[PDB]
Formats: structure tokens, sequence, C-alpha cells
């Protein structure tokens, strides 16, 4: 049994015996978190802390509430502004005043905030048929993936005394810069996890936003996002430094993808795609497109997982499976400290 096989495997080790206090030494695992912007790397970092360490306590969550406000405000403003650039009128003409009031209020504030007035303005905008029609064309502009999440719970978020939930925090988009290092312990392995905006890397976890298949890059409107992370995977996966590195592929945002794929065709990303436009076929196709980039197949297996990184239980399940792979394949290259 897959987990037993890992337990057996680790029990074959004898290097702890070479240390005076071998049995309480720390077995160290260096893990690199890679992927395009907004692919989910920071979200996975949060999930490690939630799952393996303290968590995100309530006072920690309160620190994020203006971030939630800011995310919500950015989201609605992006949709309203797109309406203009895409020539979508408001379903109810009275909403043009709310749109203005949105800019008046955001225009005079210093950071993310929420008042009854502003909640009222945004909830009326979000309920409008025209705004909804613009929302449903978001692949044509740039919009936070959490737009719907926050805006549908606007009422809860608007409450005075609102206290951000874990899911609220997980759903935030926080501007990360440079390299973030996080430490946690799981199955007696001491993970050092690096999120890059390396030598002796035990494992790489490469994140892909599946839901990007119909989106265009932020910098350049004429540049398919999925293709960019492919070009990046290619480079990473076949990199000489990583031959003995377990390469794990998180095909992430599977929940957004499952919703997109119904009404938006894969052919946008891969024009040659000739399979049915269903979750099953299009997901598989994407997986095959990436895994096929592995130029040294005979001697390098890629471990692919379909994840929803904001879903704590899914990440725990997945990271558990990823950990048995490291324990079965890389343990001999992991030092004791
Ligand atoms: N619905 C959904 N949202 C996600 C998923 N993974 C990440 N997000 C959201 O996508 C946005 C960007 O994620 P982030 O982890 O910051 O990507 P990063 O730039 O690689 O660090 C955040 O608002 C996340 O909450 C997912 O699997 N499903
Ligand atoms: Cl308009």
């Amino acid at each position: 049994s897959a987990e037993d096989k890992a337990a057996v495997e680790r029990s074959k080790m004898i290097d702890r015996n070479l240390r005076e206090d071998g049995e309480k030494a720390a077995r160290e695992v260096k893990l690199l978190l890679l992927g395009a912007g907004e692919s989910g790397k920071s979200t996975i970092v949060k999930q490690m802390k939630i799952i393996h360490e303290a968590g995100y306590s309530e006072e920690e969550c309160k620190q994020y509430k203006a971030v939630v406000y800011s995310n919500t405000i950015q989201s609605i403003i992006a949709i309203i502004r797109a309406m203009g650039r895409l020539k979508i009128d408001f379903g109810d003409s009275a909403r043009a005043d709310d749109a203005r009031q949105l800019f008046v209020l955001a225009g005079a504030a210093e950071e993310g905030f929420m008042t009854a007035e502003l909640a009222g303005v945004i909830k009326r905008l979000w309920k409008d048929s025209g705004v909804q029609a613009c929302f449903n064309r978001s692949r044509e502009y740039q919009l936070n993936d959490s737009a719907a999440y926050y805006l549908n719970d606007l009422d809860r978020i608007a409450q005075p005394n609102y206290i951000p939930t874990q899911q609220d925090v997980l759903r935030t988009r926080v501007k990360t810069t440079g390299i973030v290092e996080t430490h946690f312990t799981f199955k007696d392995l001491h993970f050092k996890m690096f999120d890059v905006a390396f030598e002796g890397v035990t494992a790489i976890i490469f994140c892909v936003a599946l839901s990007d298949y119909d989106l265009v890059l932020a910098e350049d409107e004429e540049m398919n996002r999925m293709h960019e992370s492919m070009k990046l995977f290619d480079s990473i996966c076949n990199n000489k430094w990583f031959t003995d590195t377990s390469i794990i592929l998180f095909l992430n945002k599977k929940d957004l993808f499952e919703e997109k794929i119904k009404k938006s065709p894969l052919t946008i990303c891969y024009p040659e795609y000739a399979g049915s436009n269903t979750y099953e076929e299009a997901a598989a196709y994407i997986q095959c497109q990436f895994e096929d980039l592995n130029k040294r197949k005979d001697t390098k297996e890629i471990y692919t997982h379909f994840t929803c990184a904001t879903d704590t239980k899914n990440v725990q399940f997945v990271f558990d499976a990823v950990t048995d792979v490291i324990i079965k394949n890389n343990l001999k290259d992991c030092g004791l400290f």
C-alpha cells in the first residue's frame, strides 16, 4: 500500500545511527515553489501554515480585512471600467449613478474600506444584468479570480464587526516580491519551502492556473498565458540541476477551470485541440501538453496533481501524497541536522 511503501522505505535508512543523537535529528527537505504570477504559490504557502502549523488565527485574520476590502473594490472597479471599454450599458440606467459613486468613494479613501453606503453601491452594481454580462466576459480584461467569491458574500463582509475567515484570507491576492522562505514539519520531515516571485533542491512544486487557458498576459494582450507557463515548465523540468529532483506539477484552479470550460473552448488556447469541451477531456489534454514537455522521459517522471489551492482539504490530501513520493524517492539525498 502506497503509504506503507513509504514507511517501509524510510525504515531502511541507517544514517541516523552515525549521529550521537541521530534519532532526534532533523531530516531536512528543500522544496521550491515555482510558477507564473497568480498561479497559486502564495496560496499553497498559506495552506502549509494552516495545515501543518498554527493555522491562521482570528487576530491574524483581522490583519487581512482591508486587503479583502481592497480586493473587492479593485474587482468591481475593473468590471465597471471594462463595461466602458467593451461598450456594455447598464441593465438598469439608474446604476450609472452608483458607478460614479463608486469612483467618488474609492477616489477619496486612503486604503481599502467598507461602509454601508459603499456596500450598497457595490451590491447594486453587482446585481445589475449589464454588469453581470461584463463579468461573464472577464477573459477580455484583467479581473481578480476572487471577484465572485468576495462580491457574492459582500453582505457578510460589509458587516461592522466583520471578521475575515480563513477562506477569506486564502482568497486574498497579496502582492508578493522576491523570495519567501517558510518552515514546517510534517511526517517528521523539516520542510524548507521557497516561493520564488537552486542547489540541492529535494522537490519542485510547479503551479499552473488551469483557468488561464482563455486569458491573455497582463503585460502583453497578445500572449497566451498558458503558453508562457508551458515555456517556463519546459525550462524548469528539463533543467540539469533538477535531474535528481522530484518534479511535482500542480494543475491548479481546477474549480475555476471546471466552470470556465463549459462555456469557453480550449481551442482558444490550443487551436488544434479536437476533443470534447468537457472538464475530463480538456483537463487531461492540458496535463498531457505539460507532461509531454519532459525531454528525459525514461528517467524522469512528473508527479501531477489537480488542485484547488484555496481548498484546505484538497491541498492536505495532495500534499500528503506529494510527501510519500519524496519519502520514497528523495530521502537518501536529504541531510540530517
Ligand atoms: N478559486 C481558486 N482561486 C485560487 C486558487 N489558487 C489561488 N487562487 C486565488 O488566485 C489568486 C492568486 O493566487 P496566488 O497564490 O497569490 O498566486 P501567486 O502569485 O503565484 O502567489 C489569489 O486571490 C488566490 O486566492 C484555486 O485553486 N481556486
Ligand atoms: Cl457604461
